[PDB]
């Protein structure tokens, strides 16, 4: 069978790999992106001011995975927001609704235990290489 | 390259989204379905009597959400089932096999620590539109 | 359309279903894996030793799933590792840097409330058949 | 035999062509790919070659791929290739300007030459190589 | 050169039919399709033309076709175009007559012609596309 | 229309190669694969035929074939089919000769024979088939 395009994203405007995982694989035309928690790109540290803060560090770090894969925020198709705290659903939700300007991705979104480094949200998304119709 | 296909999948025979996220996106042959609560679609509100009234709720939710892209139970690949109570799994299970005559789909199935809306159950799902040989 | 290829994977060198689901299912090239708690294959029961014994278990309870579908794991493109303690971070992180030899996948990882069967761990993957470029 | 997808192969068949009789389809879709059988300026309804000589048979012919493609779901803007088969080199230019009407931008891959005869005496059979759209052109 | 997938691209090559001496290969399978070139009547033991005129070329050439399928894991079926260059237009009818007995139904899209010569003296040759299945015919 | 994919369908044109005046284009790519109109003895700049007979032509032809394929992002290695046609088929030998130099392995499917007339009074033409890499030669 064909073989099909398997590369590894990697830019450093988004942080390092604080572990055993690449910042996203596309294989075919398809962008499976790691969780991303609210971190600094040039420090690696979670960025104060709360879940808020959190979840707009951790969407634009997504949006450069994006961009080093040849997309933007268009090319998500799905994505998971795991909240340490349900109650920051709604503020959540705010920030989330500025990075999509349409054709909103499919979505779910909860409550988990604990993030690592005490996060308050991570963001992970599925994305699929243009052109799409 | 080739454009592929993007549709956001909408029927009104499922809730009505409440927050920035489409019910499914069809991108190529993959449909990629928000995680479904027990709600009712007409009103959009968590249907009475717990976690089995809500897991037939989300179920049939997903299931017209598929027909909407063409598809049924068994175009589903993957599903994961997302409890307010692993106590419940067993129910829950009983459940989701009436929704499967075949095939029965991959899976992942656990407990996190709290829902949208109070929920005790959510479905997320991936689908492959046919024909599958 | 052309009919894609769906096929249920299932090998008795992994733990037999425990509930409705498939072990894996590979559709066009795209291999969607269940989450695998570390239980023995032959027992269905989880392996004694905690978290770091249930691990490598689990992924190897992977690589057989994988291996009946002809492939290893460097064709996993992203895991999910569900921890019933964020304290295990380090020692799973050291566990699965183990079964990667290259290209590490995208991934997410964070804790949950609880497993099926009480297990400390359990890893869900996707994969893609080769070949690869 | 199964481990691969299994790709569309559609027999195409329009009683407003010349009907296909004996071992050949009309046209085969497969994939996306049509393959159109060589068309000569058969009427449909009579089985014979139209009156008047290589320019109406030209038309004849094309008006017989036309309906091919639309029973593909296809029209002309769809053709990547086609081949030009002639009785006499000289009529080229006179086939060609029936052709230019069939086409207006983004024209297939041709070739056109003579050969030693065609069937039924023809004197053009044009063969053509479709894509089923959705098309995006460069 | 690698941002897009690596089509599969094989080179058939079998003892069954005539060698392919020279740059050139019996069939080449790209991607699922499958371009097979053009057989003459030619035995592939001897290198040379089977005796006994058109009707025992067409045999031998649709043998040699055969062959070249099978190599390539295919069979009649999988054909979906198919070329027939005659010597003499006047020869379809006798060849026809062999080359129906290959295909049952779902039948390749076909043009058949005189040309001015073939290699080796030949009477006939056939050229064919085929498709790697499976295949689901509509 | 819009239910199923998109296909790229590129117009391939190059100032290196005899201009295609009239409604057809100097090669096709759709999807992967490039279908690139018959190719004569031209010179791109004169109009004519190159001087010198049957050699020359095809020289002057397969430098014209690979302007084209330079033009798609290919070279003579994305070749999967060629058809070489002929005033005469005693020259065959001397084509191929010429032909040979432009193949070193994964040869194509080939198919010559001779044709009553080639435009322009052309005495070789060659029609060809690439498939855009990468490809994986097995
Ligand atoms: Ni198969
Ligand atoms: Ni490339
Ligand atoms: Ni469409």
């Amino acid at each position: 069978m064909s073989s099909l395009v398997r590369r590894i994203i990697s830019t450093a405007k988004a942080p390092a790999a604080i572990g055993p995982y690449s910042q996203a694989v596309l294989v075919d035309r398809t962008i499976y992106i790691s969780g991303q928690l609210g971190m600094d790109p040039a420090s690696g540290q979670l960025v104060p001011g709360g879940v808020v803060e959190e979840a707009k560090q951790a969407l634009t770090n997504i949006g450069e995975i994006l961009k080093a894969a040849g997309c933007d925020f268009t090319n998500v198709v799905k994505a998971t927001v795991l909240l340490a705290d349900i109650n920051d659903f709604s503020a959540v939700n705010d920030v989330y609704k500025q990075y999509f300007q349409s054709s909103f991705p499919a979505r779910a979104a909860y409550q988990v235990a604990a993030l690592p480094k005490g996060g308050r949200v991570e963001i992970e998304a599925y994305a699929v290489q243009g052109p799409l119709t």
